[PDB]
């Protein structure tokens, strides 16, 4: 019952990991749901500077993931991803990270091929008046600051609670003394009252307001605003009837709306291309909603539902007065709308409870998917001048199914899982890419009209095992992708890219084990490791993460622990040079790297607890395979990956009436 810093998340069900994103984490997190995924074997991240970086699933990318927040889909609005889904997520304010990896469920969403991601807040729950707080100061190395406050009321019959949080830092330091372009600001603010008449019954009101800005290292423009508004409704009824167990039925409404310029937080670098201040504000509107009944008669039970979500785009952007000098930001410009989204899905999820040693579970689901084309002119003449989109008001869709089988079974003598499952996911395309790339296949009149979805078979295999003293998981994947969405790039004159469909295969898998020496001592230990393969044009993928390891090593007796952790990840020699996606490209083979880290905690009394840490000791000066290439314009010679932090100290008090 000591304190603890995390340093890895072991694999608690089968290919599910379950943290609590309210306990402190050795590399410390910025305020983004990506960092607190770092934590779980199978994760990498593209660095864009301080925070807001793109997560990373066993090498997939973007949409492959389903990010969720309470069930429901916050989606960007930038066309190069300078706020994914992660950046309007601080955890802190969740009491329940689920991550399911491969296409392993129906329920949440359609076409994860890569894998699910819950952020969940669990509701609130009474009896007699009553008043729940939790608070967390944190400061560390080079300006950060992080507030985060969650606080309840309430009794038998209803609640109301007030989760929010400020965070923030200044440019940080690698590990050779250079300042990398990196701030960040942030906050967020959830209020959520529920009512609960019988205590089989519940509806929940949720708003809240978020808002923030972030310095870009790999880019030519910086966010100075990601605002949020988020309003929605939740429903849900227990036992409705003998057979009839739960009914969940929720909306959401998530808007996002981001302004990024180049004046603001940096000076224009005139040296090259956009030596002009230039804004451009683009937001993007979210309504989706889910419905599921749940069925538990027999040996036997059933989820099956139907859900939908609707997504809008817009944008609009500054003009310089190239020879008056009079610049007029981009809001005093009507917002041009360019995208639509609209998703409708039906699914199911049968589980079967054969014996106590035998599971089996079968989903399958089936989605319509339909974009139109709002954009009228392309910027892509001559000098990107005004050209007639040939695809105006167009739209298509698609019906589009997935599915998938597993089969768990507990060894007899020991206290082993084994697991085997098929699965299949087919995922219509992104709003990136169809919209952003500049050029779509070879042959055709641009990306919208013929990037094709995307079909992942995936076989995902692994184990468990839950000893007194030794626990340890094993999750792998061999898998082939269909019409895999590929970029590709070449070099107003910046780089053009170019989305196609190829044919690509991938394996990887994860592992892990924690052994309970004595009663104070304790070692852990985890792998990860992914490939990917062109299979179209005999290459490897682009941005795959390389060979990973971690090994940890606490010490505790019951009112404090400390530890230490060993990082250390090989090189990436399997690159395919100038293809990448919408935020990067593969360029140069990575060097491999290794990184110490120390932390301890102590808890004073049952309210307040106390932990800090070191991150990098050594200060090792090292940077990620994944993360961007440099400006130039903050000194960036060629394709230089952007650095990553240095020897950096932090504490944090935890407290909780
Ligand atoms: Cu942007």
């Amino acid at each position: 019952l000591a304190p603890s810093v995390v340093t890895g998340v072991a694999q608690s069900s089968p290919l599910t990991i379950v943290t609590n994103p309210k306990e402190p984490r050795q590399p410390v997190p910025a305020s983004d749901g990506a960092d607190y995924l770092k934590t779980i074997p199978g994760f990498a991240v593209i660095r864009n500077g301080g925070s807001n970086g793109d997560p990373v699933l066993r090498g997939m990318f973007g949409s492959r993931l389903n990010i969720l927040t309470n069930g429901g889909m916050m989606l960007g609005a930038c066309p190069n991803r300078m706020d994914a889904p992660t950046s309007y997520i601080s955890p802190e304010t969740y009491d329940k990270l689920t991550v399911i990896k491969g296409p392993q469920t129906v329920l949440w969403g359609p076409g994860a091929s890569a894998g699910t991601i819950l952020f969940e807040r669990e509701p609130e729950r009474f009896g007699e008046l009553g008043s729940r707080v939790n608070a967390s100061l944190l400061a560390g190395s080079n300006g950060r600051f992080d507030k985060v406050l969650d606080a309840a009321a309430g009794n038998r019959l209803g609640y109301l609670r007030f989760t929010g949080n400020h965070a923030q830092s200044d440019d940080y330091e690698d590990g050779a003394g250079n300042t990398v372009p990196s701030r960040w600001k942030k906050w967020n603010g959830d209020v959520a009252v529920g009512w609960t008449p019988d205590e089989d019954t519940l509806i929940e009101l949720t708003a809240g307001k978020g808002d923030g800005e972030a310095r870009y290292a790999g880019r030519g423009m910086d966010g100075s605003q990601f605002k949020r508004e988020s309003l929605g409704l939740r429903f849900v009824k227990s036992n409705v009837s003998d057979v009839l167990e739960k009914v969940e039925a929720q909306v959401y409404y998530n808007y996002a709306d981001a302004i990024m310029d180049n004046f603001r937080l940096r000076t224009p670098d005139p040296s090259s291309m956009m030596p002009m201040p230039m804004a451009s504000q683009v937001d993007r509107r979210t309504l989706g909603g889910r419905l599921a009944a749940t069925w538990r008669w027999d040996d036997f039970k059933l989820v099956t539902g139907v859900d939908a979500m609707r997504n809008e785009h817009r944008a609009r952007g500054s003009k310089y007065d190239m020879m008056t000098d009079y610049y007029t930001d981009a809001d005093q410009f009507p917002w041009s709308k360019d995208a639509v989204f609209h998703n409708y899905g039906a699914f199911g999820e049968l589980t079967w409870f054969a014996a106590e040693r035998d599971r089996l579970i079968g989903g399958l689901r089936l989605d319509r998917a339909s974009v139109k084309d709002y954009r009228q002119t392309l910027k892509s003449g001559h000098m990107g001048h005004a050209m007639a989109n040939p695809t105006a008001n167009d739209t298509r869709a698609d019906t589009l199914p997935s599915g998938f089988v597993r089969y768990e079974h507990d060894l007899a003598d020991s206290p082993t899982t084994l697991y085997a499952g098929l699965g299949h996911a087919e995922r219509f395309p992104d709003y990136w890419e169809l919209f952003s790339p500049k050029r779509g296949p070879n042959g055709s009149v641009n990306a919208f009209d013929k990037i094709k979805p995307e079909k992942t078979t995936q076989l995902d295999f692994g184990l468990q095992y839950n000893g007194d003293k030794l626990q340890a998981w094993a999750s792998g994947y061999v898998g082939v992708v269909q019409d895999f969405i590929l970029f590709s790039y070449r070099e107003m004159m910046g780089s053009s890219t170019q989305a196609t469909n190829v044919d690509a295969r991938i394996m990887g898998g994860e592992l892990g084990a924690s052994y309970q020496l004595t009663g104070n001592w304790k070692t852990d230990a985890s792998l990860a490791y992914a490939w990917g393969k062109n299979s179209s044009d005999d290459r490897a993928l682009p941005q795959i993460p390389p060979l990973e390891a971690r090994f940890g090593l606490t010490y505790e007796e019951g009112d404090w622990s400390a530890g230490s952790l060993w990082r250390v990840v090989a090189p990436q020699n399997r690159i395919a040079r100038d293809q990448g996606n919408v935020v990067g490209k593969d360029f140069d083979k990575s060097a491999g790297f290794g990184v110490f880290s120390l932390n301890g905690a102590y808890r004073v009394t049952r309210n307040v607890k106390l932990s800090a840490g070191v991150d990098n000791l050594f200060d090792k000066d090292y940077t990620e395979h994944l993360n961007k290439a440099g400006d130039a314009g903050f000194g960036f010679s060629a394709n230089e990956t952007v650095p990553e932090p240095g020897r950096t100290f932090w504490t944090k008090v935890d407290f909780s009436f």
